[PDB]
């Protein structure tokens, strides 16, 4: 029948991590992981009045 | 089925992505992509906030 | 059976598009296009638009 | 059981234009499509003007 | 059975040693590892000050 | 996958062809095929001469 | 079926062999062997070598 | 039946010869089977008629 | 065990040998062969030339 194998994605993500590399991966995620740190802090303000 | 597969366009994809790169991609992207600022833009005038 | 796939298509077009580019295939097909334009032409002489 | 498969003719014919390109094979095939033309034209009795 | 190696992890982590060599990964690791060697020397000083 | 194909020798010779090219293996054999044109001339004496 | 294969170290050892070459593997091994030979030494004091 | 496997000979072979080139092989073949050329001279010495 | 994919290493051997090619393989085997002529000369007493 169908495959639709997770571990697909493993191998996929491992070839995609090697070739960006870990720490080119970081700077890249931390700099578009902005946006998040905004979302988490609008449903979490917890400080201002 | 396992004759149609959605992964499969995954990895495709991220090779294509590979190849030509995200940065690069970026550019070529929103470069293209001013059509469609004009399809949003008129299917936004006969409509005001 | 299983020996026909369209998605067999869809890998080996994006590798003839990796090869030759995207921004090359343009000319070649605009190039290559002239052709078609004289059969939409005439299978239309007048147009609204 | 398998065996004969047209698409394999279809993969292998597709990497045989891109080793030999098709701006080259242009002028290899015309080159020597000479004598077709000969074919053709001495053939043209049963065919009317 | 059949899916769900574990040897699929052995083989990719072969070719992650590899291609990122084994001594280079030594500095890499004891230098990402610095913050291990904080968790580890917390649970076992058990001594405030 | 697949076992005692004839299939198996058409995309090896496809190989060979575009390593060794056409127009090179042309010269190559005709070349060697001139001990050919001796055994068909041989056993083609249609009379003493 | 069987993933677990022996045979997948044979052929993965000898690409590490390849890679890092012999002569200069011998030198990594007995280098990072020295610790060896002491405990081979201490599991053998009654027995001079 | 089976249990062998004959036709990899036939490709690993042509890998060969392509690697090693034919034209290269001859002199190599040759060069070395200068020995052979003994061999046959001397279990012919005795007499060739 | 044994007796089994044995053709696994045939194509694996051919791999080796045309990486280290068959000439230098000839200088670092009879380099290492050394100890073995050691041993056949002093199994020597059992066994006449």
């Amino acid at each position: 029948m169908g495959g639709i194998s997770i571990w697909q994605l493993l191998i996929i993500a491992v070839i995609v991590v090697l070739l960006f590399g870990t720490k080119k991966l970081g700077s890249i995620g931390s700099d578009l992981g902005a946006s998040i740190k905004g979302f988490k802090k609008a449903m979490s303000d917890d400080e201002p009045k």
